[PDB]
C-alpha cells in the first residue's frame, strides 16, 4: 500500500528516512510549503491531493506541525484528515507517542532542534498524553549524538529519549546512542516512517542497524 506523507517543506519530498529504512516500499509527498486555521486548511487539502495521487493512508509528518497546538488539536486535526480523504491518518507527534509507548518509556529525555517556546510545547504535549519529559537539551550525527547524551546525563532517571528534529539526519545517531547508553531513543522521522508502515498494514520490516523502534512490530 502507498503510504502518503504530509510534509512541511513546499518541494513535498518523500524525507530522506524512507529510502533507508524502506526502500521497497511506495511512499509518496505532498509539500505543505504559525497560525491554526492556516494549518488545518493546507493539512486537510494536501490529505484530499495524496488520496487522488492514491495513498492508502495520510502521515502528517511534521512533528512542531502536530503538537505546537496540544494533544487535543493533534487528535481533532487528524479525525478531519479522515473525514476529509476516508483514509487512515495520522501524525508525526501521534508516531513519536506510538514508539515511546511501544518502547515502554513513560519518563522521557527530550533533545531537539527547538526553540525554549517550542520545547516548553512539546513537554506540555507529553504530559497531557501522560507521559513525564524529564531533562531538556537543544541544538552532522556526531552533534546529534552528544545532544542525546548531553540529554540523558541531565536526567538519568530517564526510561529513553525523545530526538524531535523530522527535519534533520538522524538514523547513523541512534544506534550509536543506545549502544553507549543502552537506552531506546524515538526519533521524529523514523518514528513517523515506522507508525505510517504499522497503520497501512501489510507487515512490512525496516533494514536492520536503526535502533530499537524497528524491533516494535
Amino acid at each position: 500500500p502507498t503510504i502518503g506523507m504530509i510534509v512541511p517543506p513546499a518541494a513535498g519530498l518523500v524525507p530522506a528516512d524512507g529510502a533507508r529504512l524502506y526502500p521497497d516500499l511506495p511512499f509518496i509527498a505532498s509539500g505543505l510549503g504559525e497560525g491554526y486555521d492556516a494549518v488545518i486548511e493546507s493539512v486537510v487539502d494536501h490529505a484530499r491531493r495524496l488520496q487522488k495521487q492514491g495513498a492508502a493512508v495520510v502521515s502528517l509528518m511534521g512533528t512542531s506541525l502536530s503538537f505546537y497546538r496540544g494533544a487535543a488539536f493533534n487528535a481533532a486535526l487528524t479525525v478531519a484528515m479522515r473525514e476529509a480523504t476516508g483514509l487512515p491518518c495520522t501524525t508525526m507527534s501521534t508516531a513519536v507517542l506510538n514508539g515511546l509507548r511501544a518502547l515502554g518509556v513513560r519518563r522521557v529525555a527530550l533533545a531537539t532542534a527547538y526553540i525554549d517556546d517550542v520545547n516548553e510545547r512539546l513537554a506540555a504535549f507529553l504530559a497531557e498524553e501522560s507521559l513525564v519529559p524529564t531533562g531538556c537539551r537543544s541544538l552532522d550525527t556526531a552533534t546529534l549524538v552528544d545532544l542525546c547524551v548531553r540529554a540523558f546525563e541531565a536526567a538519568p532517571d530517564s526510561d529513553g529519549i525523545l530526538l524531535s528534529c523530522g527535519g534533520l539526519l538522524t538514523l547513523d545517531a541512534i544506534p550509536e546512542v543506545e549502544r553507549r547508553l543502552g537506552v531506546p531513543v524515538v526519533s521524529s522521522s523514523p518514528a513517523g516512517f515506522w507508525d505510517a508502515v504499522r497503520l497501512a498494514g501489510g507487515g512490512a520490516k525496516a533494514r536492520p542497524g536503526y535502533g530499537r523502534l524497528f524491533d516494535e512490530s
